[PDB]
Parts: C-alpha cells; sequence; structure tokens
C-alpha cells in the first residue's frame, strides 16, 4: 500500500550487538562516513531513544521521531506514533531509512524491502539486538570491506541486501 | 553484443580526482607496478588526451587510442573513432582494460562489467575527475593495501570489484 522503498540501516557484531547501555559500543568514524553517505537526501526513521542519545536533527534529511507520547515534540524534527504514521508522512518518498534502534527494528520489520549492514568482526559486551531475519528471498547486491586504521580499530564490511519477493 | 569482458583501470582520490594540468596529481611508481601486471597481455583504450601525455605505445599491450579526428595516426598504436568502433578491433579479445582519461570512461561507462580501482587517501587539487557509480550489483573481489613508502608518499588501497547484474 505504500510507495516508498524501505530500508534498514544497521551496524552489528557478530552476535548481532547494536547497542551497550543505550550507546553504541565501537566508535567507527569511517563507517558513519558510510552511513551519511547512503543516507543524505532521504528521511531517517528513529525511535526515540535512538534519536534523544543523538540530541540534535543530522542535517541534510527528514529526522523522522517514533514515539507513543502524544505529546512528544522536538525543534527541526517530525514526531510520528506509528508505521501507519509514519508511512503517511513519507507517503511521496523514493526511500526511508529506518535507523534504529532494536524496538524501532522490531516495528518495521515486516515492511523492509532493502537491508544496509555492517557487519563488524567482533563481539562486543551488549544489551541491544538487531532482530533475526530469514535471509530467504534476500539477495546480497553489494559487499566490500571497511577501512581498518588506527581510527577505525576493528574489521567490517559494508553489505546490501534487496528482498526478492 | 560484445563478447570481451570491459574493464576500467583507474586511480583516484578521496574526491574521485584522476587529474590536474593534463597530468596525473601524484607519483606513485609502485602503482604504476600494479597497472602494468594487471593489463599485460591485453589492449589499453585511451582517449587522445591521455595518451598524448604518455606519448609513446605502452609494450606489451595493443594501444587503442579513442578521437573523433577521422585522419588521426600514432606509429605503433590502433585508432578508433567510437564505442562500436573499439568493440570491432577487440571483438575476440578475452578482456579490454579502458585506461582514461574522463571523457573515455565516461564514454564507456554504461558497458563496464569490472573495476580495477584504486583509492587514494588524500584530496589533491585538480579538475580531471572519475564519473559517479552506483554500485548496486557489483561486489568487491579483491582488496588490498597499497605500499607506502618513500617513493610512494599516500595511503593508497587496490580494489577490484565485478559487476553481478
Ligand atoms: N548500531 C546501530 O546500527 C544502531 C544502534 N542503536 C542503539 O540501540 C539502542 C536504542 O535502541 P532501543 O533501546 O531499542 O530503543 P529505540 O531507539 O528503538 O527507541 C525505543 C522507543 O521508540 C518508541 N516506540 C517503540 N515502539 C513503538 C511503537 N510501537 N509505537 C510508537 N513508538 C514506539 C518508544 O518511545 P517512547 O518511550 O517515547 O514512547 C520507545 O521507548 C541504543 O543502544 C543505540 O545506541 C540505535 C540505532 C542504530
Ligand atoms: N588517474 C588515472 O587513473 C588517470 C588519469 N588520467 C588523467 O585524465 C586527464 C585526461 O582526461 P580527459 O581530459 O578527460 O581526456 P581523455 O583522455 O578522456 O581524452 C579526451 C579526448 O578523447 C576523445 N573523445 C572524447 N569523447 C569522444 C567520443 N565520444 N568519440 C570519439 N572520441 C572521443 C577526444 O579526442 P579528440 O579531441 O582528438 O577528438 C577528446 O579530446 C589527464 O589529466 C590525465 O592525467 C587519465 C587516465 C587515467
Ligand atoms: C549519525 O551519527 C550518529 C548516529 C547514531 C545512531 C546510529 C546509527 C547507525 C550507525 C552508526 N551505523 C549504521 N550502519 N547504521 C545506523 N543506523 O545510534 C547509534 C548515534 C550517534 O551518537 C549518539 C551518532 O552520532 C551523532
Ligand atoms: C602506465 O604509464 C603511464 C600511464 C598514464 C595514464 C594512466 C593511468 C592509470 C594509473 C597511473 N593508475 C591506474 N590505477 N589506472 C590508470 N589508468 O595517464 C595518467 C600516464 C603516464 O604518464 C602521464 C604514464 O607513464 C608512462
Amino acid at each position: 500500500h505504500h510507495h516508498m522503498r524501505v530500508s534498514f540501516m544497521v551496524a552489528m557484531d557478530e552476535n548481532r550487538v547494536i547497542g551497550k547501555d543505550n550507546n553504541l559500543p565501537w566508535r567507527l568514524p569511517s563507517e558513519l562516513q558510510y552511513v551519511k553517505k547512503t543516507t543524505m537526501g532521504h528521511p531517517l526513521i528513529m525511535g526515540r531513544k535512538n534519536y534523544e542519545a543523538i540530541g540534535r536533527p543530522l542535517p541534510g534529511r527528514r529526522n523522522i521521531i517514533v514515539t507513543r507520547n502524544e505529546g512528544y515534540h522536538v525543534e527541526g524534527c517530525e514526531v510520528a506514533h506509528s508505521v501507519e504514521e509514519v508511512f503517511e508522512l513519507c507517503k511521496n518518498e523514493e526511500e526511508i531509512f529506518i535507523f534504529g534502534g532494536a524496538q524501532i527494528f522490531d516495528l518495521f520489520l515486516p515492511y523492509v524491502d532493502k537491508l544496509y549492514i555492517t557487519k563488524i568482526h567482533h563481539a562486543f559486551e551488549g544489551d541491544t539486538f538487531f532482530p533475526e531475519m530469514d535471509m530467504t528471498n534476500w539477495k546480497e547486491v553489494f559487499v566490500e570491506k571497511g577501512l581498518t586504521d588506527e581510527k577505525n580499530p576493528y574489521t567490517y564490511y559494508y553489505h546490501v541486501y534487496e528482498k526478492q519477493q
């Protein structure tokens, strides 16, 4: 019924860890560069907790915050309270990026068309996970090794998957 | 319609610069060794400006120069005036390397099957750029850090991507 591409944008470790103590368990500025370039010009859909840890709108993109709080407001951002309200806000968009965290990934899981996953080859301590997905009917359409150096101290790969049917 | 693999061979910086003042912005003799070893035994397809800065045929490869000039001739080199004429000349080749510069990379962009791209981790001043490419349905099949030493004073990586669909 919705006409936008619904894409997930996530970085996770060997055990699907995405967070520890309401923050990111790793610092990978080069991974952040990839995220910025990939998502630029497209709406970012984020759970309230994800957004609040950021604390400011990310420039050049529609920032849409998902919350059950019907009195929630933040300047420079739009607020939605359900999947359908996100779909109404983004009805004429080409592609939107579900940007996390875990509760918001779970929420949009039935609707994902395309997956941009950074896979980090380390096992971090963590408490928040990317949902399991059955990847049948999914095709890897891109893979490349991430930049590992003094500023980016882990091995990681960018993967992109597209849903077939 | 054509049966040869159409490969690109290019070195570019962090902003896709490949040239400044009709020359290469950097000196990387080790990168040139990789170029020789990779292309040897296969046709090099070069724009007229690229070739003329070289000024002589590169040994052990068919040198094919692309120009609109129907009276253009160079000893030890073959001359083509269109994509189709290159395809005619190379119809029985296994693989050909589009060798630049930017106008010639633009020209053959719809036909590229394989990308050999060196990425230099520096921002040079430049005036000539490698075209943007949507890497959907391409996979990185090779990556290696280039040699950085007194003779090769930048950080760079060899990447090879192959088109899937
Ligand atoms: N590595 C990565 O790729 C990413 C990791 N993260 C990490 O994930 C963690 C945060 O994730 P998590 O704790 O799951 O929180 P989320 O970011 O998913 O936000 C949860 C909030 O979203 C709102 N929400 C959840 N479900 C609904 C619903 N059905 N309808 C309306 N609103 C809803 C609620 O807001 P409210 O309480 O206001 O009602 C809820 O508290 C952090 O550790 C963060 O660092 C985040 C993004 C990416
Ligand atoms: N870093 C790298 O990997 C490389 C960098 N370079 C750099 O690129 C620069 C040169 O590139 P650029 O200036 O774009 O020039 P090119 O090497 O692409 O050559 C331009 C010439 O190609 C011919 N040409 C262009 N389009 C067509 C067409 N449609 N049909 C027939 N002939 C055509 C024309 O020749 P004519 O005028 O005779 O008609 C034109 O002048 C230099 O700085 C060089 O150092 C070059 C190769 C590799
Ligand atoms: C944009 O900058 C940030 C983003 C996030 C967000 C995310 C993400 C995110 C990342 C990093 N990588 C991928 N592949 N997908 C994602 N969805 O939550 C961790 C938190 C930040 O610090 C609080 C950020 O710094 C300002
Ligand atoms: C081979 O020797 C040369 C080649 C080129 C060519 C190129 C290239 C080229 C390079 C360097 N690296 C990669 N990865 N791809 C390419 N296509 O144009 C700049 C110019 C030269 O001097 C002006 C060369 O010295 C004789």
